[PDB]
This record gives structure tokens, C-alpha cells and sequence, in this order.
């Protein structure tokens, strides 16, 4: 899941 949970927050935390 972190696939989208990582790239997400990274730029949109």
C-alpha cells in the first residue's frame, strides 16, 4: 500500500 501512501504524503503530507 505504501506505494501510494509514500509518494503521496512525500509531496502532499
Amino acid at each position: 500500500y505504501l506505494r501510494r501512501f509514500f509518494k503521496a504524503k512525500k509531496l502532499i503530507e
